[PDB]
């Protein structure tokens, strides 16, 4: 993923035209509620410092500049050496607490030949986390898991709003569960455009799992100097939780009325599955010991989301097992595929919950249920021959095939399967007039203004030419039956 | 899985003949370092109690018997009602701490219409767990992950021995990492028979993830009464950590010299992947707040084991990618499969690290490398025709095919692939004389004595007629190439 140079290196202004390429990993600034130091990995000499480090460490910038970490932190320097060896990934963190003439929290991570240290004040429900773990593990489905997760984070952090945001293959997520204070606007059930979380944002969020913005009305504190003296290059602050949030997302949060934000990634199989989005109407800083709990819950959700999704599919397959057996049995002892598969006792329509069925064998076809007219069927099979693969799935045929949207009332959803495409089975679902609740704007209205939008209320998009999407278990069952009948002939 | 009736219901004596069917889930007794109460799920009336509950609660058994949990625990009863609704799984636990005229730890779980409560004393490294999490996540391979896990548990619990025990498809596990005190016997690298952890033991360990034996020289405390008054049946103590360990495993631990034991399951995909086995030479009771850390580490290992295994396979596939490309390219433009695939430029031997290659096409075969004689090849293909499937894998051909062990020196490992078996490719690996370090006895010597064995030192079994096992990536690559060449013809 490409990136523009930062603003302090002659970088262009970030607009909705090019926000996809903003270098958020190197803002050259941090958030003011904490101090940041940058030291050498081998010698320990301090190289960079935020302009407010003097207020956090009680010493002048010219005093700390050039001081070795051995003299500044004699009790912690060898632990830093042993904990972060050279060549370790930048996601490895080491945290401790220090006594300063209050108590500070120091989190160090290594980015190449550079040691990054974060200082933020910390203070010194023990079983709510364990009970939360056992509650998440015993949740019956993904919806209940999401409700227990949101309610748990809500009861643990005191945030005004806590929600679980689930991404889609087109990067447009949806609030699947919400735990909010009374009187707040409900974002539950709303879908949001992919523009709100750009590509490099999700990419960064797949590696560094937690980030926050403690005060959306707080100016960032720069570093001195902004360029790393080792390489005369920007300092990678991707792993720093104190990293200055991009001004785009801060203007976005202020337009939403959010005073403080935070999110923890839910990564599954190396892909960003979702986020635990947190909102507070007023500025708020969570103690680090409390954030660690949210990180544990992030790992737990990463595991349980996988488990619960797998189980939710396996239950549907269990629901279709016996029917699969009957169809396979009848198919094995078949002398005419048309007469055998079109038998109502097999009920190939109810298997996939389809309103139309097209069976192509021996150079001819037969229908079953509400189907398009005959020349439309000829055009649909002649269209299917052009597509490669053994399976075709779509909940809106008009998107994959123009001039086929005329067939939307009878055949809007298509699930076809081949045995080349000379002998195939086509499942058709009729059109279902849908209303999608968007959170302010559809993806079409995301690039109309050069700044982040101000409207976030419910926007009901009337989607037409669509059918009910195919459940994942219907597709798994589909290809299983595809290998079955392909083996039978 | 069947079970004998317990000893208190006319059950037979447990020997090595029938230890596979011991009802460990209902010992009718608990470990003496804690108290256990059994109450009704609807009314809260206490129904059962351990014979030492008076020493833990300061009240006579006749006093507590029949008392409602509302009167006994007024501060906790509604929390128990709301936390454990009827119909919830027995793995759901709710833990709190109480002040008793010291401080106790109460863990409650629901088994049907029965509430089970556990009382054990608790006392009131904050960042070692977070640093442990980041260290486990940044481990490069599974071996390093196991070393960091064992070292972490060792430094957190103070156990004399901590090890990671990885199961095999035949339920015979191996100590893949070990963190032990100086001078102790090393179980690292030793394989152990499946008899040590029976079937119902692993089955129970897949659902309830932690169990322990705080003192192997401590007699169990029974319940009063032993039968549940609701059903006149034994009380299921499978979820109770205070459950009396089976006497078989306690005699086993004493024969090993272990004073205190504990293990946390590492479940992956619903299957028991491994265990975090812990040993202490003297009796030891871990505080519950400390065990919760080990449970968190159990979830973390359940996630990271999956990640690291997937990555370790993906690295091998990456190592074979280019070679796969070359073989596919040459195979597409083929006019003679024998001449094309036997070309040394393709190097089909080095792809799978095999010493012999048999190519069967167009009704004839050709060899490549060290292979059995011609009639042995005819018998090997005529044998392959009888086996169904597209792939055959074995690291010891003599096991799958007697009279074929005569071909062990040239062909001990076999990896065959079909395109029926009329046209196939066979990879052969020569015999490798192996020495397997067993921990006391091989599976053959596990049923010679009616009690658990006393010998646990290294027993080097000289395994002959075996080859180097096929790496999982070699098999994935094998079937990928199988669909490739099958599609090419
Ligand atoms: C043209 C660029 C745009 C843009 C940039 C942008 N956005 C982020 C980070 C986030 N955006 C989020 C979106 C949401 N927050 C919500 O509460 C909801 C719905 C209730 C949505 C859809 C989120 C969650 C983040 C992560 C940060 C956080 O949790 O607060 C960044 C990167 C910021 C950073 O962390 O460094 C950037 C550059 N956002 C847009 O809307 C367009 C205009
Ligand atoms: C014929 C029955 C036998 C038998 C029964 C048995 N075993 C268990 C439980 C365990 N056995 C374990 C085995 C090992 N512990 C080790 O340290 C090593 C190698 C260093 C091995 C192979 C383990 C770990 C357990 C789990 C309990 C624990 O962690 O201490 C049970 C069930 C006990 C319970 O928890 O209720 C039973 C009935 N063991 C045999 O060896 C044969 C004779």
């Amino acid at each position: 993923l490409p990136f523009f140079p930062p603003l302090y290196l002659g970088g262009p202004e970030i607009t909705t035209e090019n926000c996809e390429r903003e270098p958020i990993h190197i803002p050259g600034s941090i958030q003011p509620h904490g101090a940041l130091l940058t030291a050498d990995g081998h010698s320990g000499e301090v190289l960079q410092m935020s302009l407010n480090a003097a207020t956090f460490l009680g010493q002048e910038p010219t005093v700390l500049r050039g001081q070795t970490l051995a003299a500044l932190l004699p009790e912690q320097w060898p632990a830093l050496q042993a904990a972060l060896p050279p060549g370790c990934p930048d996601a490895l963190q080491y945290r401790a607490t220090l006594d300063w003439p209050g108590h500070l929290s120091l989190t160090v991570h290594r980015v190449g030949e550079l040691l990054i240290l974060e200082f933020e004040p910390t203070e010194a429900g023990p079983h709510a986390l364990r009970n939360a773990m056992f509650a998440l593990e015993s949740a019956p489905n993904l919806r209940a898991l999401a409700e227990v997760a949101t309610q748990t984070v809500r009861e643990l952090t005191g945030f005004d709003r806590v929600m679980l945001y689930k991404f889609a293959p087109d990067a447009t997520g949806e609030v699947i569960a919400e735990a909010r204070r009374e009187g707040l606007h409900a974002f539950l059930g709303h879908r949001f455009p992919a523009s709100d979380i750009p590509a490099q944002a999700r990419a960064l969020y797949t590696r560094h799992l937690l980030r926050l913005t403690a005060d959306t009305r707080a100016a960032a504190v720069p570093l001195d100097p902004v360029l790393n003296p080792q390489t005369n290059a920007p300092t990678p602050l991707g792993g720093a939780v104190l990293r200055a949030t991009s001004p785009m997302h801060m203007q976005y949060l202020r337009n939403m009325g959010v005073g403080s934000s935070l999110s923890v990634s839910v990564v599954v199989g190396g892909q960003l599955w979702g986020l635990i989005a947190c909102h507070h109407q007023t500025p708020y800083v969570l103690p680090p010991d409390l954030r660690t709990t949210l990180e544990y819950l992030g790992r737990l959700l990463s595991l349980q989301v996988q488990v619960k999704e797998a189980a939710d599919v396996a239950a549907f397959r269990q629901s279709l097992r016996e029917h699969h057996a009957r169809v396979a049995l009848a198919a094995a002892h078949s002398l005419s595929p048309h007469d055998t598969l079109s038998d109502p006792a097999l009920d190939l329509l109810g298997l996939m919950r389809a309103g139309g069925l097209i069976l192509r064998f021996e150079g001819r076809w037969q229908t079953l249920g509400e189907v398009p007219p005959a020349p439309a069927v000829d055009a649909l099979l002649a269209w299917l021959e052009t597509q490669p693969g053994a399976l075709v799935q779509t909940d809106a045929l008009g998107q994959l095939w123009p001039a086929g949207a005329d067939l939307a009332p009878s055949a809007a959803g298509l699930l076809a399967i081949s045995v080349g495409w000379s002998e195939c089975l086509v499942w058709l679902r009729p059109e279902l007039r849908l209303e999608v609740a968007w959170g302010g704007a559809t993806p079409d209205q995301a690039k109309d203004d050069l700044g982040p939008r101000h409207s976030f209320d419910t926007y009901l998009e009337e989607k037409r030419g669509y059918a009910e999407p195919w459940h994942p278990g219907e597709i798994e069952e589909a290809q299983d039956l595809r290998d079955t009948l392909t083996g039978a002939l």
